[PDB]
């Protein structure tokens, strides 16, 4: 599923998103814009052999378990699979505990570079929300 940028600030904030950890509903949109596109199907392969999947880009090697990233952990306990579905559920929850290891954000390195310190406000401007 490609959500537009309100419709994912919407089902984002449904799912407890907005102000976790401190971040506004902002900085997820922008984040999720720039590690996905708001694809939910997006799947991108690291140097290292593990994958970051779905519309927050989540790593195989820490996160999910794909079955094909030797040494890593599965610490959302879900299939990397799951991350891809039109449904967010699975990619919150997971970003949950992403965002609660100790570097906030700065977990997703397009958040860092492209969205940190930016107008994120703008990613839900004009949203009915
Ligand atoms: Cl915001
Ligand atoms: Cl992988
Ligand atoms: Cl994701
Ligand atoms: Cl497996
Ligand atoms: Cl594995
Ligand atoms: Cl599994
Ligand atoms: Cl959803
Ligand atoms: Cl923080
Ligand atoms: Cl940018
Ligand atoms: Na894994």
């Amino acid at each position: 599923k490609v959500f537009g940028r309100c419709e994912l600030a919407a089902a984002m904030k449904r799912h407890g998103l907005d102000n976790y950890r401190g971040y506004s509903l902002g900085n997820w949109v922008c984040a999720a814009k720039f590690e996905s596109n708001f694809n939910t199907q997006a799947t991108n392969r690291n140097t290292d052999g593990s994958t970051d999947y779905g519309i927050l880009q989540i790593n195989s090697r820490w996160w999910c378990n794909d079955g094909r990233t030797p040494g890593s952990r599965n610490l959302c306990n879900i299939p990397c699979s799951a991350l891809l579905s039109s449904d967010i559920t699975a990619s919150v929850n997971c970003a949950k505990k992403i965002v609660s290891d100790g570097n906030g954000m700065n977990a997703w390195v397009a958040w860092r570079n492209r969205c940190k310190g930016t107008d994120v406000q703008a990613w839900i401007r004009g949203c009915r929300l």
